[PDB]
Protein backbone atom coordinates (compact mmCIF):
# COMPACT_ATOMS: atom_id res chain seq x y z
CA UNK A 1 0.00 0.00 0.00
CA UNK A 2 2.25 2.77 1.25
CA UNK A 3 5.90 2.65 -0.93
CA UNK A 4 8.35 3.07 1.73
CA UNK A 5 11.93 2.79 -0.26
CA UNK A 6 15.21 4.69 1.75
CA UNK A 7 16.36 5.95 -1.61
CA UNK A 8 20.15 6.76 -3.26
CA UNK A 9 19.69 10.01 -5.97
CA UNK A 10 22.35 12.35 -5.84
CA UNK A 11 21.63 16.20 -7.11
CA UNK A 12 23.01 15.00 -10.22
CA UNK A 13 20.94 12.56 -10.81
CA UNK A 14 18.24 14.68 -11.16
CA UNK A 15 18.98 16.47 -14.99
CA UNK A 16 18.78 20.07 -14.27
CA UNK A 17 16.33 22.03 -12.55
CA UNK A 18 19.23 23.73 -10.20
CA UNK A 19 17.08 27.00 -9.93
CA UNK A 20 14.77 24.15 -8.18
CA UNK A 21 17.37 22.29 -6.38
CA UNK A 22 18.63 25.82 -5.27
CA UNK A 23 15.46 26.68 -3.94
CA UNK A 24 14.94 23.03 -2.51
CA UNK A 25 18.37 23.04 -0.93
CA UNK A 26 17.43 26.63 0.50
CA UNK A 27 14.06 24.97 1.86
CA UNK A 28 15.31 21.72 3.62
CA UNK A 29 19.17 21.10 3.49
CA UNK A 30 20.00 24.52 4.85
CA UNK A 31 18.09 24.35 7.72
CA UNK A 32 19.28 20.84 8.22
CA UNK A 33 23.27 21.26 8.15
CA UNK A 34 22.92 24.41 10.03
CA UNK A 35 20.17 24.17 13.39
CA UNK A 36 22.04 26.36 14.94
CA UNK A 37 20.79 29.17 12.51
CA UNK A 38 16.72 28.37 11.85
CA UNK A 39 14.82 29.19 15.57
CA UNK A 40 13.75 32.06 17.50
CA UNK A 41 10.98 33.20 15.40
CA UNK A 42 11.51 31.48 11.84
CA UNK A 43 10.88 27.80 11.41
CA UNK A 44 11.65 25.08 8.68
CA UNK A 45 8.65 24.55 6.19
CA UNK A 46 6.78 20.99 7.40
CA UNK A 47 4.83 21.13 4.11
CA UNK A 48 6.16 22.20 0.40
CA UNK A 49 4.35 21.78 -3.04
CA UNK A 50 5.93 20.82 -6.07
CA UNK A 51 4.43 22.21 -9.24
CA UNK A 52 4.28 22.34 -12.67
CA UNK A 53 3.61 20.67 -16.49
CA UNK A 54 3.16 16.78 -16.79
CA UNK A 55 5.55 14.91 -17.41
CA UNK A 56 8.13 16.78 -15.92
CA UNK A 57 8.88 13.91 -13.78
CA UNK A 58 8.91 15.83 -10.11
CA UNK A 59 8.51 11.96 -8.82
CA UNK A 60 12.10 11.34 -8.92
CA UNK A 61 12.85 14.84 -8.23
CA UNK A 62 11.54 13.80 -4.88
CA UNK A 63 13.63 10.84 -4.20
CA UNK A 64 16.80 12.92 -4.47
CA UNK A 65 15.32 15.35 -1.40
CA UNK A 66 15.26 12.72 0.49
CA UNK A 67 18.41 11.45 -0.33
CA UNK A 68 20.71 14.73 -0.58
CA UNK A 69 18.98 15.14 2.85
CA UNK A 70 20.51 12.95 5.68
CA UNK A 71 19.12 10.00 3.94
CA UNK A 72 15.79 10.17 5.31
CA UNK A 73 13.62 7.72 4.50
CA UNK A 74 11.18 7.89 1.65
CA UNK A 75 7.82 7.25 2.65
CA UNK A 76 5.89 7.66 -0.82
CA UNK A 77 1.91 7.07 -2.10
CA UNK A 78 -0.44 8.24 -4.44
CA UNK A 79 -3.98 9.89 -5.28
CA UNK A 80 -5.58 6.92 -6.71
CA UNK A 81 -7.92 8.14 -4.45
CA UNK A 82 -5.87 5.92 -2.46
CA UNK A 83 -6.75 2.25 -3.47
CA UNK A 84 -10.16 3.13 -4.75
CA UNK A 85 -10.14 3.53 2.87
CA UNK A 86 -8.64 5.69 5.24
CA UNK A 87 -6.64 4.55 7.93
CA UNK A 88 -3.52 4.33 5.45
CA UNK A 89 -2.65 8.13 5.81
CA UNK A 90 -2.88 7.60 9.96
CA UNK A 91 -0.25 4.92 9.58
CA UNK A 92 1.62 6.91 6.93
CA UNK A 93 2.16 9.50 9.79
CA UNK A 94 2.58 7.31 12.20
CA UNK A 95 5.58 5.61 10.36
CA UNK A 96 6.62 9.16 9.51
CA UNK A 97 7.85 9.63 12.92
CA UNK A 98 8.39 6.37 14.19
CA UNK A 99 11.48 6.28 11.71
CA UNK A 100 11.90 9.73 11.08
CA UNK A 101 14.02 11.05 9.46
CA UNK A 102 11.23 10.80 6.71
CA UNK A 103 9.76 12.53 3.83
CA UNK A 104 5.91 12.22 2.99
CA UNK A 105 5.31 12.64 -0.44
CA UNK A 106 2.57 12.49 -2.88
CA UNK A 107 2.44 12.89 -6.58
CA UNK A 108 -0.90 13.40 -7.31
CA UNK A 109 -1.97 15.27 -4.88
CA UNK A 110 -5.00 17.16 -6.28
CA UNK A 111 -7.92 15.63 -5.33
CA UNK A 112 -18.71 16.32 -5.11
CA UNK A 113 -19.45 14.02 -2.34
CA UNK A 114 -17.04 15.46 0.40
CA UNK A 115 -15.06 12.52 1.52
CA UNK A 116 -12.94 14.61 3.73
CA UNK A 117 -12.71 11.26 5.90
CA UNK A 118 -9.06 11.75 4.43
CA UNK A 119 -9.36 14.99 3.22
CA UNK A 120 -9.63 16.46 6.89
CA UNK A 121 -7.58 13.57 8.62
CA UNK A 122 -4.68 14.78 6.07
CA UNK A 123 -4.36 18.50 7.33
CA UNK A 124 -5.48 17.46 10.91
CA UNK A 125 -1.89 15.99 11.42
CA UNK A 126 -0.41 18.58 8.59
CA UNK A 127 -1.71 20.93 11.64
CA UNK A 128 -0.15 18.07 14.00
CA UNK A 129 -2.53 18.93 16.73
CA UNK A 130 -0.03 16.68 19.05
CA UNK A 131 2.49 14.49 18.07
CA UNK A 132 5.64 16.27 16.94
CA UNK A 133 6.08 16.94 12.76
CA UNK A 134 9.48 18.11 13.43
CA UNK A 135 12.16 16.46 11.14
CA UNK A 136 9.81 15.29 8.95
CA UNK A 137 8.70 17.07 5.32
CA UNK A 138 5.90 16.71 3.27
CA UNK A 139 5.88 17.04 -0.49
CA UNK A 140 2.99 17.23 -2.95
CA UNK A 141 3.44 16.50 -6.63
CA UNK A 142 0.44 18.00 -9.09
CA UNK A 143 0.53 19.21 -12.81
CA UNK A 144 -2.46 21.26 -11.74
CA UNK A 145 -2.38 22.92 -8.64
CA UNK A 146 -5.30 25.28 -9.29
CA UNK A 147 -7.64 22.47 -8.45
CA UNK A 148 -6.86 22.14 -4.54
CA UNK A 149 -9.47 23.28 -1.50
CA UNK A 150 -7.45 26.60 -0.26
CA UNK A 151 -7.60 24.58 2.96
CA UNK A 152 -4.81 21.41 1.40
CA UNK A 153 -2.91 24.43 -0.62
CA UNK A 154 -2.64 26.93 2.35
CA UNK A 155 -0.51 24.19 4.13
CA UNK A 156 2.45 23.93 1.85
CA UNK A 157 3.98 27.65 3.10
CA UNK A 158 7.06 26.98 0.22
CA UNK A 159 5.71 26.55 -3.18
CA UNK A 160 8.18 25.59 -5.98
CA UNK A 161 7.24 25.58 -9.82
CA UNK A 162 8.69 23.05 -11.67
CA UNK A 163 9.81 23.93 -15.04
CA UNK A 164 10.30 21.86 -18.51
CA UNK A 165 14.05 21.43 -19.47
CA UNK A 166 15.27 22.12 -23.03
CA UNK A 167 18.60 22.25 -22.22
CA UNK A 168 20.99 19.57 -22.14
CA UNK A 169 18.89 17.74 -19.90
CA UNK A 170 16.80 17.48 -22.70
CA UNK A 171 19.52 16.34 -24.97
CA UNK A 172 21.29 13.97 -22.28
CA UNK A 173 17.81 12.51 -21.97
CA UNK A 174 18.21 11.03 -25.01
CA UNK A 175 21.07 8.99 -23.90
CA UNK A 176 19.30 7.42 -21.35
CA UNK A 177 16.11 6.87 -22.47
CA UNK A 178 18.83 4.79 -25.24
CA UNK A 179 19.97 3.15 -22.45
CA UNK A 180 22.04 0.17 -23.51
CA UNK A 181 21.37 -0.20 -26.72
CA UNK A 182 22.62 0.03 -30.59
CA UNK A 183 23.11 3.22 -32.00
CA UNK A 184 24.92 5.02 -35.15
CA UNK A 185 24.13 8.08 -32.70
CA UNK A 186 26.96 10.50 -31.35
CA UNK A 187 27.56 13.21 -28.73
CA UNK A 188 27.18 15.59 -31.87
CA UNK A 189 23.64 14.07 -32.47
CA UNK A 190 22.99 14.16 -28.87
CA UNK A 191 23.11 17.36 -28.16
CA UNK A 192 21.23 18.00 -31.71
CA UNK A 193 18.22 16.69 -30.82
CA UNK A 194 18.54 18.71 -27.32
CA UNK A 195 18.67 21.91 -29.13
CA UNK A 196 16.23 20.82 -32.21
CA UNK A 197 13.33 22.29 -30.06
CA UNK A 198 12.01 22.09 -26.70
CA UNK A 199 8.55 22.53 -25.28
CA UNK A 200 8.82 18.75 -24.90
CA UNK A 201 9.24 16.72 -21.20
CA UNK A 202 11.28 13.58 -19.96
CA UNK A 203 7.42 12.04 -20.92
CA UNK A 204 7.31 12.98 -24.58
CA UNK A 205 10.81 12.45 -25.11
CA UNK A 206 10.59 9.15 -23.51
CA UNK A 207 8.04 8.17 -25.92
CA UNK A 208 9.61 9.11 -29.22
CA UNK A 209 12.92 7.29 -28.39
CA UNK A 210 10.18 4.61 -27.47
CA UNK A 211 9.49 4.95 -31.37
CA UNK A 212 12.91 5.36 -32.31
CA UNK A 213 13.85 1.82 -30.61
CA UNK A 214 11.55 -0.47 -33.15
CA UNK A 215 11.94 1.48 -35.94
CA UNK A 216 14.70 -1.38 -36.71
CA UNK A 217 12.48 -4.29 -35.98
CA UNK A 218 10.03 -2.53 -38.16
CA UNK A 219 12.26 -2.59 -41.05
CA UNK A 220 12.76 -5.88 -40.78
CA UNK A 221 9.58 -7.40 -40.39
CA UNK A 222 8.52 -5.40 -43.13
CA UNK A 223 11.99 -5.55 -45.67
CA UNK A 224 11.47 -5.86 -49.15
CA UNK A 225 14.72 -7.41 -49.64
CA UNK A 226 17.88 -8.26 -48.13
CA UNK A 227 21.35 -7.96 -49.09
CA UNK A 228 24.04 -10.91 -48.14
CA UNK A 229 27.36 -9.84 -46.26
CA UNK A 230 30.60 -10.71 -44.72
CA UNK A 231 31.29 -11.10 -40.52
CA UNK A 232 30.75 -12.93 -37.59
CA UNK A 233 27.65 -15.57 -37.64
CA UNK A 234 25.79 -13.58 -34.94
CA UNK A 235 25.79 -17.14 -33.22
CA UNK A 236 29.66 -17.55 -32.83
CA UNK A 237 31.42 -14.46 -33.06
CA UNK A 238 34.53 -16.43 -34.12
CA UNK A 239 32.61 -18.23 -36.70
CA UNK A 240 33.01 -15.58 -39.76
CA UNK A 241 30.97 -15.89 -43.12
CA UNK A 242 29.69 -14.40 -45.64
CA UNK A 243 26.14 -15.00 -45.85
CA UNK A 244 24.48 -12.84 -42.72
CA UNK A 245 21.34 -11.01 -44.85
CA UNK A 246 20.39 -7.57 -43.75
CA UNK A 247 17.88 -5.58 -45.59
CA UNK A 248 17.98 -3.34 -48.50
CA UNK A 249 15.88 -1.11 -50.67
CA UNK A 250 13.88 -2.71 -53.90
CA UNK A 251 16.77 -1.88 -56.35
CA UNK A 252 20.21 -2.34 -54.56
CA UNK A 253 23.52 -3.70 -54.59
CA UNK A 254 22.35 -7.02 -53.95
CA UNK A 255 18.39 -7.47 -53.59
CA UNK A 256 16.15 -10.46 -53.51
CA UNK A 257 12.46 -10.72 -52.54
CA UNK A 258 12.96 -11.87 -48.87
CA UNK A 259 11.44 -11.72 -45.30
CA UNK A 260 12.80 -12.73 -42.31
CA UNK A 261 10.45 -15.98 -42.78
CA UNK A 262 13.50 -16.57 -44.80
CA UNK A 263 16.14 -14.88 -43.67
CA UNK A 264 18.11 -17.91 -40.53
CA UNK A 265 18.17 -16.53 -36.85
CA UNK A 266 22.10 -16.61 -37.36
CA UNK A 267 22.67 -15.34 -40.59
CA UNK A 268 20.66 -12.01 -39.71
CA UNK A 269 22.61 -9.10 -39.40
CA UNK A 270 20.32 -6.60 -37.39
CA UNK A 271 20.35 -2.80 -38.26
CA UNK A 272 20.64 -0.17 -35.26
CA UNK A 273 19.00 2.84 -34.01
CA UNK A 274 20.32 5.13 -36.63
CA UNK A 275 19.96 9.54 -36.13
CA UNK A 276 17.17 9.64 -38.82
CA UNK A 277 15.81 6.77 -37.07
CA UNK A 278 16.03 9.34 -34.21
CA UNK A 279 14.97 12.30 -36.04
CA UNK A 280 11.74 11.01 -38.08
CA UNK A 281 10.12 9.82 -34.63
CA UNK A 282 10.39 13.01 -33.49
CA UNK A 283 9.16 14.51 -36.61
CA UNK A 284 6.00 13.17 -35.91
CA UNK A 285 5.31 14.65 -32.83
CA UNK A 286 3.70 17.60 -30.92
CA UNK A 287 4.68 18.52 -26.96
CA UNK A 288 2.29 17.67 -24.89
CA UNK A 289 2.11 21.09 -23.43
CA UNK A 290 1.17 24.16 -25.21
CA UNK A 291 2.03 27.90 -23.88
CA UNK A 292 -1.87 28.20 -23.21
CA UNK A 293 -1.49 24.94 -21.18
CA UNK A 294 1.29 26.45 -19.16
CA UNK A 295 -0.21 29.76 -18.88
CA UNK A 296 -3.03 28.06 -16.85
CA UNK A 297 -0.62 27.64 -14.37
CA UNK A 298 1.02 31.34 -14.35
CA UNK A 299 -2.70 31.72 -12.61
CA UNK A 300 -1.46 30.37 -9.58
CA UNK A 301 1.45 32.71 -8.48
CA UNK A 302 -0.19 36.10 -9.06
CA UNK A 303 -3.66 35.24 -6.67
CA UNK A 304 -1.75 32.71 -4.66
CA UNK A 305 2.44 31.95 -4.12
CA UNK A 306 2.86 31.53 -0.45
CA UNK A 307 -1.05 31.64 -0.18
CA UNK A 308 -0.96 35.25 1.13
Amino acid sequence: AIVIERPNVKWSDVAGLEGAKEALKEAVILPIKFPHLFTGKRTPWRGILLFGPPGTGKSYLAKAVATEANNSTFFSISSSDLVSSEKLVKNLFQLARENKPSIIFIDEIDSSEAARRIKTEFLVQMQGVGVDNDGILVLGATNIPWVLDSAIRRRFEKRIYIPLPEAHARAAMFRLHLGSTQNSLTEADFQELGRKTDGYSGADISIIVRDALMQPVRKVQSATHFKKVRGPSRADPNCIVNDLLTPCSPGDPGAIEMTWMDVPGDKLLEPVVSMWDMLRSLSSTKPTVNEQDLLKLKKFTEDFGQEG
